[PDB]
């Protein structure tokens, strides 16, 4: 038996947690050769990995269509999960692959086994690496505004990663907190904050019905995946220029804040529409 | 006739050169290796009945070490040597046959020439790590320190070093390679060895005779009683007429390979070893040069 | 002053220009300019730089200098140093792997093989207008070529040599002739760290090492000799062959003479040290 | 005002189909017409055998409407002045020897190789020399030949000298041998012993009529030579030269043959 096409909307919804607009349901109606879909699915998955912050830059990520219309997610050519299995299935397939420190930062090297420079490396020395080394990679270091950052290079491309780890459940809940906190009507704010004692911060925002809220509480991809990182890349000459590097670092930090605000804005709109 | 006299003289000198050498293609390879300062003892392995695989490994390891001395600039190629069924030794670069030792040493030099890319200083223009960025060879040590401590595979250009040398450094994986070079043609090396011989003569009369000759024909010609280029032709079959020590590669690994001060120490070690190897010639050639002496 | 500097520069080619004496004789500016240009052209025919296609001139300047021109344009002034002269010339040269010039003496056009059958070269010498052969080997490890310009046949024989090598050879002659065993041995030991010349001069340190690089002998040396035939001789192939022998003899002579004179200069400086 | 046809008629005597009148009738400008006039003149000079290779040949127009002829930039003749006028302008510049061959060197001042060089030697000059020139040497079939190079072009000239008067006498001969009445033929062939072939056909008086009727350029110019050129690599290939030599000899045969046949029709009509 062959499955359905809700699979494509589900994948789009998964991608949206990473800040990626994949438009796979639309491409699916274009009736383009599977090759086109496999290419689009894989491209989107790779962007998503850049932002989820699981720390799997060393793995080969790909997604393909299957004989029964399913979407298969693979790492290093090994199947990890199918979208039809649910979002928790995928995040749980990924979890054993991670190596995290007590801050939630990946301890895997983007370039793989080898030497990594220390995170506290002064800019004066990092500039020498950028200008005159070939491949190199640094460890995490503290950044501005409670972020963490690292840089590495592979071949022609320089990668600047800025991260602020958060569990999906806590990012989601904190987003609901921000929606409630930024209310001007003290009475309405108080009513919502009291409702959350029994319904939860998110359920208090009244997504829909009682069971409908459950449908929007435990199976949501936002409860399994969230934006923890942003990766900004430079190529060619730009990849060996310290000024371009600094600019990319500022860009990555700014983009990180923007993408970590999506859940708050979305829940804010939900509350607006619920009134 | 002049060609028969020359034939006799060349054969006499060759008999003297390979007197005490053991084995045939194996002795030829041992002498080839001795030009690079490598004591390979391949004939000894063959005499001890070692199996063919061991001998192949020995040939290859010795060839690689020698490539680190000859100064050809083929660090980017894989060098192998292997025994063949017809009694030869086949020399390969990147897995492709390039020469056979039975064809002579000038043939080996000719086989390598199309692969070389030497600048006007005699230094190779090829990167040891192949296509890719190379750092300036005159970086401040404070910046080269960063590359040595924290980079992965990196490479610098040649620059002058202390004592009329040239130097560069690169890292491949776990190993830091420190190369010190002072180019010198095989012919110039022969001239220098003959010079050391003449300079060491203690009989002033004979020494001044040799010097007098060295003004018209060369240093080597003075020793061999021959005009220049005649004296060279007499040695054209010997490996010393085609290969000599032009460089020395000192390696560091482990923690020492990310210690800038160990890098600075390795430069001095490599330069010392280079000067030592370039001050002496092969034992065999020395026996040849000192044979046709009247006085001591 | 400058006149002696020029005479020295000319002596590196075996050319005895005698400019210092001519100026001391109160010769007029024209006579001196003519002598400077004549000597310079003779020297160009022996330095082996390979600039036969360029016109070489030299002339006095008001401020006591000598200006050296190629194709009528200033190339260098003597007061700037001999390394500056060699540097001025270097961009104009095109030396092959043997040190032989790749330029055609006649400029653009066809050049014949240098290994051409002698019976055929005879035809070119007898019946051609302007023609030119490429380089080829000659007698006694020399190289040779020939070309025609109008009524004159030019036969060039070359034995390329490095100026620093000839300078080293002269220093070696001096050391080899020292009659004081202890001192001779001292210099021979010193010549392994410092060079042959550096040891001779005591040039142990920088600055001295740089000063011995400003010698004209460190940049120019006799590498070739050009023999000319004109009139009927310029179309007689046997006269051409004779010219090869004469030019080779002249080259051997000038190389030997200039090295011997350099040796005597260095020895004199040593004794006066 | 048939000046353009007159130039075409002059070019006809060299075997040159100049088609100049075709261009003037087509509103060609003075630039292209001067180019056409000069081009045609130059190749005609190659075949007339005048021996003026060392001079620059140029043909420009004037306001009155005539092809002014110039050599080395100096005016020499004008078409409106007649064809014999042109031949007389050229005569003082020529230097023909006792064989009808020019003594002038095509390259001008400088060494000229002797004529009778073995091909083994000439091969060398072709392969390895820069500019060179040879004197005249006899070829096959009572022809004469020489070769010279200038820059990147090799010039191979083959000639069989013949005066215009000889051209006319040969045309008249060929006409007479066409006569199908041996009696009339025998009378004419015998009359020629005192009048010449041309006089035999003139029929009134040789000495006078042959001069009074000298209105056509055929009385002043004919084909004596052919110059074939090679350039680039071909100009140093001994085989290309050898082929060019034979081609030029063949072409000369053809052009003298055609010119004779054309004279036949002119004399028969």
């Amino acid at each position: 038996q062959g499955q359905t096409d809700g699979i494509y909307a589900a994948f789009d919804t998964l991608m949206s947690t990473a800040g990626v607009d994949s438009q796979i349901a639309a491409l699916a109606a274009s009736e383009a050769d599977a090759g086109t879909l496999d290419a689009a699915l894989t491209q989107s998955l790779q962007e998503a990995q850049g932002r989820w912050g699981l720390g799997l830059h060393h793995l080969r990520h790909e997604a393909r269509l299957t004989d029964d219309g399913d979407i298969e997610i693979l790492t290093d050519g090994r199947p990890s999960a199918r979208v039809s299995e649910g979002f928790g299935a995928l995040a749980q397939a990924y979890a054993p692959m991670q190596a995290l420190d007590e801050r939630g930062l990946s301890q895997w090297a983007a370039l793989g086994e080898g030497y990594r420079a220390p995170g506290d490396l002064p800019l004066a020395q990092l500039k020498v690496l950028i200008e005159h080394a070939r491949d190199f990679e640094t460890d995490w270091s503290a950044g501005r505004g409670e972020t963490f950052q690292r840089v590495w290079r592979k071949g022609d491309t320089l990668f600047v990663e800025v991260a602020r780890p958060a569990s999906a459940e806590a990012a989601l809940s904190k987003a609901a907190w921000k929606v409630i906190a930024s209310i001007k009507d003290r009475a309405f704010q108080r009513e919502l904050m009291r409702r959350s004692e029994k319904d939860g911060m998110l359920g208090a925002l009244l997504g829909a019905r009682h069971a409908g809220a459950k449908a929007n509480l435990a199976q949501l991809p936002e409860a399994h995946f969230t934006v923890q990182a942003f990766v900004q890349t430079l190529s060619g000459a730009a990849a060996r220029n310290a000024e371009e590097y600094r600019a990319a670092l500022k860009t990555a930090a700014a983009a990180l804040e923007e993408y970590q605000g999506v859940t708050t804005r979305q829940l804010s709109e939900v509350l607006r529409h619920g009134l």
